[PDB]
């Protein structure tokens, strides 16, 4: 609700980068400047390169749509950022450093908006959010090839091998502390506990809420993985809560109305989606590929769709989905 | 048809029976009380662990729906029942029990509601059924990541390996007689030759073309997968008829008007379902894991969505599917 | 523009050839006799059996949609025919002959036509046009279940591997000569460069523009496998190339009206064409599959679909695309 007349100052680069600082919010659905660039500094305080290449990720995703002529509502709101900030970072986690990856960090930029606009069509038909898929499909279009195109050269986390039992561990009040905010921080690759405070943070500034269901979410995808036997390792990394965080943000009242039954819908979304963390990384294991975000996509996928036949779960028309304060305020008018 | 003061009698735990009855029949598409209690009947005789966790299944499955307030038409008719029943069976059979198994089992039921009301309301937009497809697809999540969560222990079903081309054994009468009905009785895992022939025995007690249907997809998944030169112990095991089975019911006078087009078509379908189940099995082997009846989800989607295109095969509008001897007296409505 | 008496002239027998002549033009989108044809001429040239195995693919096909009762327009424009070309070649190109390699020629074309009519009827509700994904799922389904039903043998171009980085070789001017025209062959399976440049010749009857965004994607395929550090044995024998042909094709002014951002559009299409076929390469090894023209589908699909929100980016409504000399005619009335 600012003045109207703030627009007699708008020049087009400043318009640019508003799209770029809620783009980058929009990684986990704040449509809010100022938690995008409390987002930029977390990542920054993690990594410099990281940072630029996040950036360069958000800025080559928002122009491809402003050159391509996406709704103007569209690319202001971030959602044409968003995925493009997860394309410029998984690139330089997974790959060692050539001087082609920026270039290849603008073409996946690039790509996420394609696919961002392809989902939108295909799932507009149910009113159900493209959520972060663009820069799955995207990134595992243009990672899984390093076999047969040596431009690039995997990191060490990428090792094709056949699936099988293997040791345990140890928990310790560590393993919980280190692995509810690295769960957070892991949203965005970065295996840095202050990131993910102040990704919380973040998320607070646009709302409480959100940032509640942020925090739960790390820990119900934390404790599922004990209760299921993970190592300890992972668990500790913050590897079984980033979807799950995703999920509780997601679920925790943007696209629901938050109350009790909701709720329980979203405990059971969060939990789902640390079982199926486990269940992606087998998959791809052969080929020695992270699943990244699937496991949030397709169990939140799945919820959403099915929101429309639950009468007892009450959906919000995507259309309008605000934040989890503004959507129940709104549904007191 | 029966007396409709009947209902002053109906307290709401005998209704809940009555969805779990004709859930499990509905696993065969046999919207009927009876046919589900004989397929319990079976399961039972067989072993009394898989018909527990068969029944827990269909009851996590069921309630979860009432739960979350599906159209009580929907439940009344067992749609949310017969996902739950395979889920509830599927899990013990490939794993080790642990004292988790029944509470997973809960788990695995509650999410194919999930799944059945994404795929119902995703496929809806064509009139498509959801078939067997929320079991597959929870089944999967819940089982594909055992490697990396060793709660449970997989069974020596599950055991990852590249392909490759491997004895031949001999057919035999037994081979024949054996394939048959076990066949049916593993459409929901019972390597049990009477289990099976109880099985026909409970479809024919609703209609005779769907237990004909039955046995004639058992037969040609058999004999297709000897004209492919499949070993012959997976075809004595009725690993090969069981997907056939399913597809030779559902496009045998349930989907489709019975005729001597629609006949023809169910064939191709039976066929390239076996097909499709040597498929599955090599793209799934590399994680050592079940295709299920995926095999017959992919190959029934593809000749459901096709029907709509072609003139000379009869669809039914999905609303209105009863069995096939009440679609055809309904067509001479 | 033919005169109308000539259909007294019209029995059904020729009827159906004229489909055949058509059905294989419409491989690379040409709705087209004498393209067909000159296809026909062209794989002959490589080989006899090959060409039998097209002719047969594209009449089992043909023949099923007719039998199956395909509106005739569709029949007539050889969209039932394109893909039975394709399941014809693909069969005896990956797997040593058998006596039975015929009947499943026959098989494969026949149900690629089903899919056909499963994609047109799912797709449809986009616009989105079913290019080459019915022969692709037809033909995996049929092919991947070899290593468990041995009726045929694999060639030695299918061999189940983990991916991993292996030498180099030397490009040469060869690399470029031969690269390209086997580019536009191997669209079709036939490395052999005078069937390519015969290739070139059948769409140029019917389209300059399509001959010239054929050699096109097939340069762009390449030179884009080169940056990405591919071998120099692939991109010499057009494995890089036969993707971006189509793509080239699709997009180059038959889906989209041509103009200098709609090339563009083009351009990323092609390119990312190329990596995806290291993609899915990858993603299919440990079973030793070849992923075929996915990689085409998928980046086209994922283009198409984006079309309707990129307001820069002029769409044809695909009830009405034809050539793209046409369209742009069509454009200007
Ligand atoms: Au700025
Ligand atoms: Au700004
Ligand atoms: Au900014
Ligand atoms: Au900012
Ligand atoms: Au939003
Ligand atoms: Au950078
Ligand atoms: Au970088
Ligand atoms: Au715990
Ligand atoms: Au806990
Ligand atoms: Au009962
Ligand atoms: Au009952
Ligand atoms: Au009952
Ligand atoms: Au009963
Ligand atoms: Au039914
Ligand atoms: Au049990
Ligand atoms: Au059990
Ligand atoms: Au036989
Ligand atoms: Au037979
Ligand atoms: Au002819
Ligand atoms: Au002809
Ligand atoms: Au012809
Ligand atoms: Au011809
Ligand atoms: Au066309
Ligand atoms: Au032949
Ligand atoms: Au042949
Ligand atoms: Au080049
Ligand atoms: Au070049």
């Amino acid at each position: 609700g600012r003045a109207f007349g703030e627009q007699l100052l708008k020049n087009p680069l400043i318009e640019f980068c508003d799209s770029v600082c809620r783009g980058c919010g929009q990684v986990m659905f704040q449509n809010n400047t100022v938690t995008g660039l409390l987002f930029f500094a977390g990542i920054f305080y993690n990594s410099t390169t990281l940072g630029v290449c996040a950036v360069l990720g958000t800025a080559a995703s928002t122009l491809t749509a402003q050159l391509l002529g996406v709704d103007k509502p569209l690319v202001r709101a971030g959602l044409f950022g968003a995925n493009g900030t997860l394309a410029g970072i998984a690139l330089p986690f997974f790959f060692n450093y050539e001087p082609a990856m920026l270039g290849y960090v603008a073409l996946n930029g690039a790509f996420t908006t394609i696919i961002m606009a392809s989902l939108l069509n295909f799932l507009g038909k149910w009113g159900v959010p493209a959520l972060t898929a663009p820069f799955v499909l995207a990134t595992w279009l243009l990672m899984f090839g390093v076999y047969k195109l040596s431009l690039f050269h995997p990191g060490a986390l990428i090792a094709p091998a056949l699936p099988s039992v293997a040791d345990m561990g140890t928990v310790t009040g560590r393993t919980f502390m280190e692995g509810l905010f690295k769960g957070v921080g892991e949203v965005m690759f970065q295996d840095n506990i202050v990131t993910g405070v102040i990704f919380v943070v973040a998320i607070l500034v646009n709302s409480r809420i959100s940032a509640l269901f942020a925090v739960i979410g790390s820990l119900v995808g934390l404790c599922t993985a004990l209760i299921m036997h993970s190592p300890e390792t992972p668990v500790r990394l913050g590897l079984y809560g980033f979807n799950s965080v995703l999920c509780g943000i997601a679920m925790g009242g943007i696209f629901f109305y938050l109350n009790i039954r909701t709720f329980l819908y979203a405990l059971g979304c969060m939990v789902l989606g640390a079982i199926a963390t486990g269940a992606f990384s087998v998959l791809l294991s052969p080929i020695g590929m992270p699943a990244l975000t699937w496991p949030f996509i397709v169990v939140t996928w799945l919820f959403l769709f099915a929101g429309s036949m639950f009468r007892n779960i009450a959906q919000v028309p995507t259309e309008k989905a605000g934040t989890p304060e503004d959507n129940l305020r709104s549904l007191a008018i």
